[PDB]
């Protein structure tokens, strides 16, 4: 039986027996995700170099805002496009908040490479005025999250407690369709992604495990090495073929570099949906309590097994 | 004034004064990559997953094998898909050798990750009945070269004696539009590209590069790194932002592991052409003289400044 | 404030504080209209004419019928394609009933003529075991209506108690765009359709009617004749400018031609709701009381003073 | 073997041995043609209500059309509904050809979605003077290619020259014509008229006549079906593909028909004479007609031949 992201978003929307809201929350997220697809695969860019006769980024912030906004189920929205939280306006306010990276690797999209837009939904907690407090919560309290990945093809990975499932856009009907249920990532994986470039400043711990996957003391084979440059492009090729990804912390960089609110904590709720782990290296990066909307977070994740073992190289350096 | 891939082609064929062959070849190649990036971007795959109740690189192959032969312009054609070269029916014999990957990094298509097509063009050079010996011709002899890179958005770079010029596929309108004329590769760039998961294997001068631009004994800022792990979305970042990438001879893989017929020389190719490099350490990619369709070549391309830096360290291992 | 099919039905289901099950229906029939959509466009067509070395309204049929089927709301299905009703198996028995064309005017498609799907909605009002008898309802007890007219541009004509609103179907994103709200035809237009082919076997009624249209009583200017042949193009033409539609009943069709069920019922319902006429020229065709599924009905419809005008004209000849 | 626009074109060409301009023109108005498909079928129309938080579309087809031959460099004059006057290519970017054409036949109503379409007549500038308004004056009978694109359920690209007629389907998951009908021949005799009816009053007496005679035949034999869609594009097509006759004729009121004889009735003539079809204005093939202003009207009547032939049987019984 095919299933589309809108008909398993409207039934897990009906087994919750709530207000409906979340559902249309998330139906206005899919179709600005279809929209922003449409773009990345530059439709009516001949029209931009004359056929007939301005950025991608600012204009996925501005589809998926006004998208959330006129979905009438959000209150505080929180963009990596923005320096403060948006409030929704009164009339068209909802019980959600969202915190999301529109295009995540839009700093290199000129080279074609993948880009994606993250995002992870809370509900608000407080019933006071809402404000950019209302996104200052653990990951651990987030109700949904995941990401959009414009590659090859176009797939929405969308977790919730029941679990990671993915979803390929057919550009035909531009419709969402299920191709992966109940997702799980590998218990251990082959592959290590990291920005190599950032050696001579890495952590000591760090310089030991990637050490320790080129030249594995137990003389097995070493991991092979991935790194696009988009978080969301690394994520998803670590969850589907598993491995582990790393943007850690150094002394020049205490908190890393991704931002905790809309790259960390959803990929971090993907991950352990999927059996997979996230840390800092001192904690879960779900168990993170935020105090600044963007403050950064070093982030490990991945493959239980491999996560489980850069930890150890961790601790032995702590 | 607008252009596009097939008004661009004619012209470029009306100026050669020749039969018109060539046009129609590449005019084919460029449906046939559309058709391509249709597939890969999953249009009817509802269909596949029972909306209404084969493998992309078998049906990429079949695309350019035959939009190809019915061009009336090929005679023998190789694929990195099939172990022999193909030979054009009489009846559909024209004067070209076309060497192609239909579908570079197909084999990690799963995680959506870019993939392209590649493809190198010569024009027999024998006399002889159309055999795989048409295809054993140094890059040097290369008549047009290119790729399609089905990334974030669809784009075919297509190089000729005249220079590299990029297009820009609109999915609106199915027209590949040209954005970017006689494209020329940064002098140097601040980014390398490789898998250093094959550190333990590496050649000594492969080594003290790497670490050259890790640690700079200038003491300059080190380079940034970047493996996609797909060919085309590597070299076309390389091109697009300068800076160098390598797959060079691994000791489980003595003779480098790209393929030199459909992947190396259609890369340096354009390289050369946009005044960037691409050596296999001891010699130019396009000089070597190939004697197996499938043969291996080490390749190391990218801007001048840094290729030229590598062949220093080379020559100090040799 | 942007709005889509989806959802503007989801807040029309909220609203209504039911399960939702119509919600999962309409969105069901949504993804299979524009299924059919990408195929009436012919997309694909290349790979049917060889680029790479079942019929359409039978196509149009399967994508309803698993549509609706998986959808879990329907339990009784008639289309204008199959000589029985359907009945959805137990264990996806919802409480609707769906008549509907799948591809209304597939039989004069070869001239690419406009085509449209049209269906009706009823709640199934009994407590028995699901048959064709739960179809046999008068249109005056349809829950909801409409059509999809694949012409020019792609749109969806929705009609429930509320009123009527039109859809155009983005082809970019693949999502229906709310562009005409709570839709109401012209009091009296200026356009009379029928096929006038059929003059010699006319009913003296419309002989007369259509005398006074193109030699008017009152010397106003004669009206203008469009008939494109296609029910779903001449019915949106009649709603979007306003005037009239005929397929009467004459000496060798006493009951008319077109279909109660999924082709009169259907377009009655969008006509009255949006303040227009349709009758059979003794009762308004929603007041028809079916006894078989396929049963033809004569239709008249179109803006209220100009089927008036008709139903004048009739009661002269009775 | 699978055939496209794109090679159908260049191996014409090829064949030609001409400078090869001519394919450089029908390249740029296949891609004219598929850009004002994919508006017409309102693709990024959620952004003009909204999503994000807008000219006409016969303006805009203009435009397309303009332009691309405009840079094709192979026109010199271009006449379109749209302008006035003729316009002339800057010296730069001058071709010997001469385009007369109609952006979107039929928009006058597109708000009800029916079928739209474009229509094209090429010729070959025969002048040797100053490329100017006059070039366009030549009679259908010095077509070089002809044809439309119907914007219908699906999209098709008619194209007309002296080899024939071919069809070709627009592929819109890969933006390709596909040859999907080879030397097209309308039939000899159809079962379908096509008029506004609405007219009736101020028909000529040879028209009433014959619309009389398909309703009410003569010889008792079964009466023709009536279609009419308003869209000259769309009527013109259904009656090539199923045959029969399709009538805009002069009347009372309008003494030289309604229809423009430069970019509607001569390319839609030379189609259907390609095809094996007729188009008369009454008194004379459409294409004979020697055109003195680049918008004047012609009345014309096209179809099946045995069709077309009995409608000047009525016309000569009236004269
Ligand atoms: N479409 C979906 N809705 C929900 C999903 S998926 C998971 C759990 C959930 C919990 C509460 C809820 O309350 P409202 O219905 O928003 O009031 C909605 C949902
Ligand atoms: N469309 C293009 N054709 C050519 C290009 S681009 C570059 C150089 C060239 C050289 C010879 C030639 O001879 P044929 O026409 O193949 O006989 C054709 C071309
Ligand atoms: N999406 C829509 N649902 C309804 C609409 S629109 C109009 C009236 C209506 C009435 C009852 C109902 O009950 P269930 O939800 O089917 O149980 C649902 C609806
Ligand atoms: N692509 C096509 N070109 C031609 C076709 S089809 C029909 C006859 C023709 C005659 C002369 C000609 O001269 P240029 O090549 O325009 O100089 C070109 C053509």
């Amino acid at each position: 039986d095919v299933n589309t992201l809108t008909r398993f978003v409207m039934e897990e929307g009906r087994k919750a027996r709530g207000t409906g809201e979340l559902t249309q929350l998330l139906n206005s997220l899919c179709t600005a995700v279809k929209a922003i697809s449409s773009a990345v695969r530059k439709a009516g860019i001949a029209h931009l170099y004359g056929i007939a006769g301005k950025k991608l980024d600012v204009l996925s912030n501005d589809l998926v805002m006004n998208m959330l906004k006129s979905s009438f189920a959000t209150c505080v929205l929180v963009s990596e496009e923005d320096k403060h939280a948006i409030i929704v306006e009164p009339e068209k306010r909802g019980k959600y908040v969202v915190c999301f990276d529109p295009l995540d690797g839009s700093s290199n999209i000129d080279c074609l490479v993948s880009v994606g837009t993250i995002f992870g939904i809370y509900r608000k907690k407080s019933t006071d005025e809402p404000s950019e407090k209302d996104a200052l919560q653990p990951g651990r309290n987030l109700v949904a999250a995941g990401y959009a990945l414009y590659g090859s093809a176009t797939m929405l990975v969308l977790a919730m407690d029941c679990g990671v499932n993915c979803f390929m856009l057919d550009p035909a009907i531009g419709e969402f369709i299920l191709v992966d249920k109940d997702v799980k990532i590998k218990k251990k994986g082959k592959i290590y992604s990291l920005n190599e470039g950032y050696a001579k400043d890495f952590d000591p711990a760090v310089t030991e495990y990637i050490q320790r996957k080129k030249f594995p003391p137990d003389n097995s084979a070493p991991y092979g090495a991935r790194y696009v440059g988009s978080m969301v492009a690394d994520v998803h090729r670590t969850l589907v073929y598993g491995g582990i990804f790393l943007y850690p912390a150094n002394k020049k960089s205490p908190n890393g570099k991704l931002r905790l609110l809309y790259e960390c904590n959803p990929m971090a709720y993907v991950m352990e949906k999927a059996g997979g782990m996230a840390t800092t290296g001192k904690e879960a990066v779900l168990d993170v309590i935020p105090t600044d909307i963007h403050q950064r977070a070093p982030v490990i994740l991945g493959s239980p097994d491999d996560v489980l073992e850069f930890l150890k190289v961790y601790e032995k350096h702590s």
